[PDB]
């Protein structure tokens, strides 16, 4: 009801109906439209029409470029100050700042950021009154997951960005068949503005609407609630991507008994006709998207993605771990993108992708460094930056973590399985990252307790810290995920996954990779398929088992230096256990399980016995 007209907002909807609106989700949006003063209120269908009209909308104000050699491709070129994540503005609020981040024993948590419901509400006051003035609030109706799967969650993203829309519709389940889906069953707050009402009050740069001063975003787990203020840009506004996909979905794991991770999702069949599931959780720039949309050099070997860069998975009632992939596309890193290091992202991306901060070139087409491919005599360059480039200049042509937004059915080894309600049954999972020194090519955790460890350790790159690839997302207390994880090895019939740890960025003296890796990495695979077949191909190391000799199928490779690519020193790892040691005990602390300490005791003592 009303005394006046200024609660319903009927009168301001230009697409869909407020009415037509489970109750939950109309109080989400007329709150916010009140609060955030919209002029408008689109209901987004998800359809064809509503997403070119909208591309056509930006290309006219001049947001998005269209790239006119390839099929319905599009350009973004941002604001320098908002090109990526930003952590120190990435907030999760609790009651108690223990349920978020362990309390380190000497130092500030590298695990998390807290911040209490008190600081989040006088922030959100500075931010969002009026903040929406002049434009249009649009509402994204969002499944992650497949619609029907018991797998999947809802959100309803609340955007000002059209940007935000268009990238929402490649990478979820997007319109009005969600809405009819949901009802009246819950479903995740998803709140977003770029932080310019209009009038703008600061100049508009490179016609990219951000807030960077007052760039905040922040979860609330116990409200079920996103709300990110300030930033146009990637995991920042397509609240699916990271908040959802693994900072709240992790919280919901964990209340619920399964498991939300940073690791991409591939089939792989061998030469028999045999087919498994892997999940891999590498750290941004060590190559997950490279793994999951693998071309195989090995003949009669076959590579299929089902994700890459977010699972879902639960253990059913028969004791499989299922997987589905949340996400409905591909948020890939361009740069280092070619035909030899990723050959059928090559292929996916050339129709209907959007491209954010890539350079262009002068027959409309898009480059990026590492692109490996020449240009035509003629052929010029136009900077992410809107500047002309030379292939020589002391600048990038692209941002370095410049992205495309590709749909994930567009790929040509997208698994058949990729979208199935129930998800596909893992049988083994990866870790690893960047290590130019000491750790094997390939090793093999010794037990589920030890696969947690071997996750729990996981370093990249200076050398730093990125357990289970998840730093940046942990939805709470590391100490606890930890546990969680743990727990699953007392599960019903639980079918535990085996847990290899790998390293395609080993180094010589020289700095040169020892490992030819991406294609080749199939060869690693081989052995992991094998390995969970039973096969006796393995060989017990102080850090696990690794490749027997000549269990590598090394054909065609030429004189690979194995010595050094599987040698395991001493004296490198006695000082690798002592700065895990230091690690845990900081930032873990109190929370540190007692497995996880048994296993880095245990691992102590057998590289004593070198
Ligand atoms: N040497 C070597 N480099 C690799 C290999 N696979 C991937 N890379 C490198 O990894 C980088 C690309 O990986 P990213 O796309 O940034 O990794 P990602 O996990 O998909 O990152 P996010 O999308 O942010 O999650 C490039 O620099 C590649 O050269 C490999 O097998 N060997
Ligand atoms: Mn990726
Ligand atoms: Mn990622
Ligand atoms: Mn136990
Ligand atoms: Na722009």
């Amino acid at each position: 009801p009303q005394l006046h007209n200024g609660l319903d907002f009927s009168a301001k909807v230009i697409q869909g109906s407020l009415d037509s609106l489970p109750q939950e989700v109309r109080k989400f949006v007329e709150g916010n439209a009140q609060l955030c003063q919209p002029e408008y209120i689109h209901i987004c269908d998800g359809s064809e029409e509503e997403y070119g009209r909208l591309l056509a909308h930006m290309q006219e104000e001049g947001v998005i470029r269209k790239l006119k050699k390839y099929d319905n491709c599009w350009l973004a070129l941002t604001d320098p100050r908002d090109v990526a994540r930003i952590e120190s503005k990435t907030v999760i609020i609790t009651q108690e700042q223990r349920d978020t981040v362990p309390i380190p024993k000497s130092g500030q948590s590298q695990l998390g950021r807290w911040m209490s419901e008190e600081d989040f509400e006088k922030a959100f006051n500075a931010r969002f009154p009026g903040c929406m003035k002049g434009r249009t609030m649009y509402v994204i109706p969002f499944s992650m997951g497949p619609l029907g799967s018991p797998l999947a969650k809802i959100g309803i993203e609340l955007t000002d960005s059209p940007y935000v829309v268009a990238s929402m519709r490649i990478m979820t389940r997007m319109g009005t068949s969600v809405l009819e889906a949901l009802g009246d069953g819950e479903f995740i707050k998803c709140l977003h503005s770029v932080g310019c009402p209009l009038p703008l009050k600061k100049p508009l740069v490179n016609n990219w609407a951000c807030n960077p001063e007052l760039t905040l975003i922040a979860h609330l787990p116990d409200r079920r609630e996103i709300i990110s203020f300030g930033s146009g840009y990637g995991g920042n506004s397509l609240l699916g991507k990271k908040c959802f996909a693994l900072r709240i979905a992790s919280r919901l794991a964990k209340e619920e008994g399964w498991l939300a991770e940073h690791m991409l999702i591939l089939g792989i069949t061998n030469p028999e006709g045999k087919k498994k599931y892997l999940a891999a959780a590498f750290p941004s720039a060590c190559g997950k998207t490279n793994l999951a949309m693998m071309n195989p050099t090995l003949p009669g070997w076959k590579v299929e993605c089902v994700g890459d860069d977010i699972a879902w998975m639960k253990f059913d009632a028969q004791g499989n771990l299922r997987a589905i992939n949340p996400e409905n596309g591909f948020f890939g890193v361009a740069p280092g993108t070619s035909v030899k290091t990723n050959p059928n992202a090559i292929k996916t991306i050339q129709k209907n992708t959007i491209f954010t901060n890539v350079a262009e070139t002068s027959d409309g087409g898009v480059y990026w460094e590492g692109i490996d491919e020449p240009l035509a005599p003629g052929v010029t360059i136009t900077s992410w930056k809107n500047k002309e480039w030379r292939p020589q200049d002391e600048e990038p042509c692209a941002h370095p973590n410049s992205r495309f937004c590709t749909p994930a059915s567009q790929c040509p080894i997208i698994d058949p399985a990729w979208e199935s309600p129930e998800g596909v049954p893992i049988e083994g999972i990866i870790f690893g990252g960047r290590r130019p020194a000491g750790v094997p090519l390939v090793y093999e955790a010794l037990s589920w307790q030890h696969g947690v460890f071997v996750g729990a350790a996981m370093r990249s790159e200076v050398i730093m810290h990125d357990p289970f690839a998840m730093r940046p997302f942990f939805g709470y207390n590391f100490g606890k995920y930890l546990a969680h994880w743990l727990s699953m090895a007392h599960r019903p019939a639980a079918k535990l996954p085996k847990i290899f740890h790998v390293n395609w960025f080993r180094k010589d003296k020289n700095g040169k990779f020892l490992w030819p890796g991406f294609g080749e990495n199939s060869r690693v695979l081989e052995w992991m398929f094998g390995r969970i077949e039973g096969e006796d191909s393995a060989k017990l190391t102080p850090i696990g088992y690794v490749p027997k000799e000549d269990a590598l199928n090394l054909k065609g490779l030429g004189d690979v230096n194995v010595e050094e690519l599987f040698g395991i020193s001493k004296e490198f790892w006695e000082k690798e256990v002592e700065e895990i040691d230091k690690y845990l005990e900081d930032q873990v602390n109190a929370d540190l399980p007692y497995e996880i300490e048994r296993e880095l005791r245990a691992l102590k003592q057998r590289i004593s016995q070198m």
